[PDB]
């Protein structure tokens, strides 16, 4: 008995935003299975969506894969590159159905397909985001060019889908199929399901009968909500009870500043953010309940993440997302407060809001502070022995295919494969962790780079130094000691200055290791 693998991915997601994490968010599926489980408080991504999926799906840095940055923003390929082999390449040929439904952004054309890249079945929208109900502006020179980057671009298997069917709505979508594929399955041998949504991701959309679930719940506004979040990450355990939150920055107006109208309708966005996730939770739940029914689930590992840490971004401030956004959206869309969530709304709930889910630490999306790279992470295997508890040891995306290679008694193949060279995996197996004979799968000598829209970050052990340019950053390295100082908020540059220069030697390592521009 080999197990089946589930490794679901939510988008955008952030640190506490689901019940089991300090949430108030419905999501009990996801809770049942991280309280039996194992949550993981110290598990990192990257700063954003392609350059961490291009890491989980092969064991190394984005770099390397072929995202080293964001196509969207051009191994600099753009998509998955043949400098490295893909989990579910290396599970295919060793006898595991692969399968998939979800975002893809790993390339969008035949030869980078998932169909391409080692899934037998899959259903997969191919670019960063689209339209959750496939409602499609116009396109052409004129029309935004963060709308042009999105379209609703769906492939099943090989062939490229002209429409979508009535009803469709992407999280709904999403267990279907890959429900569907299960139901499906060759009952005699395991498999490799990958279910990586495209929610909570803008535009927030939700049907109304969730959303009606939340009516009022946000009136109190981001603060408030930041506070009850902090207060029920130290009841749980998940934080330290003494850990300072970084402060919050932002350059909208604050809760209190904002005129009722508008107020009404930024609440209204995070109560649609919230159905987002619940209506996740709803669809992870029909998945689990089916294998569970089936005698299976005792004999999967399941691997829930997000891919980064919450969206704080105000997509009207870049001006490369344009030109005229917001004029093109009140030309397009009705972002009246009763419309907001449907399929002909567009928004987005900007920095503070998202500020509440990454607290305690600092900032959020597309930083390389922990804001941006520390997520939410639970793992559920009845046979390791390390269940039902919170771990707080350092761990990487890059770790999980060595885990599951590990698991599934496959060895990755070296430096050749199919007749090419590659890059093999950075991380390290979590088996000897999990399975309890060690306390982690790293130690303090452990050294991880992040490298992204120019920002630094490198970490040996617990001690982490920083680089954040200007607008964002004072452009200069910042250090951290995060056994201390979680919410990055101490810098030690000054006080500590050989922990700095020893921790700059090993980022022109990482930088040259990799291939960091
Ligand atoms: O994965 P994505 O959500 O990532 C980012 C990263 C930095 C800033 C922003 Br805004 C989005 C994204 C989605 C769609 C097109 C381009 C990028
Ligand atoms: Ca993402």
């Amino acid at each position: 008995k080999r197990p089946n693998f589930l490794v679901i991915v939510a988008d955008d997601l952030g640190f506490s935003d689901i019940g089991t994490f300090g949430g108030e968010i419905a999501t009990p599926n996801l809770d049942a299975l991280a309280i039996a489980g194992l949550r993981l408080t110290d598990f990192h991504t990257a700063s954003a969506a392609s350059p961490t999926r291009s890491m989980l799906l092969t064991g190394t840095d984005h770099h390397i894969a072929g995202i080293g940055t964001m196509a969207e923003a051009l191994g600099y390929e753009g998509h998955l590159n043949e400098r490295v082999v893909a989990l579910p390449e290396l599970l295919r040929e060793a006898g595991y159905q692969t399968l998939m439904a979800g975002k893809w952004h790993l390339g969008l054309k035949p030869e980078q397909t998932p169909h391409a890249r080692g899934f037998e079945r899959s259903f997969a929208l191919l670019p960063g985001a689209a339209n959750h109900y496939g409602f499609e502006p116009p396109y052409d020179e004129s029309t935004p060019r963060i709308l042009k980057g999105t379209p609703a671009l769906y492939v099943e298997d090989e062939r490229y889908l002209d429409t979508l069917p009535e009803g469709f709505y992407s999280s709904d979508a999403f267990g279907d199929k890959l429900l569907q594929y299960l139901k499906e399955r060759d009952q005699s041998r395991p498999f490799f399901a990958y279910l990586p949504f495209s929610a909570p991701h803008w535009p927030l959309q939700a049907p109304r009968e969730i959303v009606e679930k939340y009516r009022g719940r946000y009136d109190a506004g981001p603060e408030a909500l930041r506070q009850e979040r902090l207060a029920r990450l130290k009841e749980l355990g998940l934080v330290e009870a003494d850990v300072e939150a970084h402060p919050v920055l932002a350059l909208t107006r604050e809760w209190e500043a904002l005129e009722d109208e508008e107020r009404a309708k930024s609440a209204r966005a995070m109560e649609v953010y919230a159905a987002m996730v619940e209506r996740m939770d709803w669809n992870i739940g029909r998945v689990v309940d089916y294998l569970r029914r089936q005698g299976e689930l005792d004999n999967t590992f399941v691997l829930f993440m997000s891919d980064n840490g919450a969206e704080g971004a105000l997509l009207e401030a870049f001006p490369k997302f344009g030109p005229d956004l917001l004029d093109f959206l009140d030309r397009h869309y009705d972002n009246s407060l009763e419309n907001i969530g449907r399929a002909n709304s567009y928004v987005w709930y900007g920095p503070r809001w998202a500020q509440a889910a990454t607290a305690p630490s600092r900032l959020y999306k597309a930083f390389t502070t922990q804001g941006g790279i520390r997520v939410p992470a639970l793992v559920r295997y009845p046979r390791l022995s390390r269940q039902g508890a919170i771990s707080h040891a350092f761990a990487t995306v890059m770790d999980v295919t060595p885990t599951l290679l590990d698991l599934a008694g496959v060895r990755h193949p070296g430096k050749r494969w199919r007749g090419r060279e590659i890059a093999e995996p950075r991380g390290r197996s979590w088996l000897g962790w999990l399975s309890g004979e060690t306390e982690a799968a790293h130690d303090e000598n452990t050294v991880t780079g992040w490298g992204l829209f120019g920002m630094r970050a490198i970490r040996q052990g617990d001690w982490k130094a920083v680089y954040l340019p200007a607008p964002v950053g004072p452009a200069t390295w910042q250090l951290y000691d995060l056994a201390r100082d979680p919410g990055e908020i101490h810098d030690l540059a000054d006080s500590q200055p050989g922990k700095l220069a020893e921790l700059i030697e090993h980022w022109k390592r990482y930088v040259s290791d990799t291939g960091v521009v």
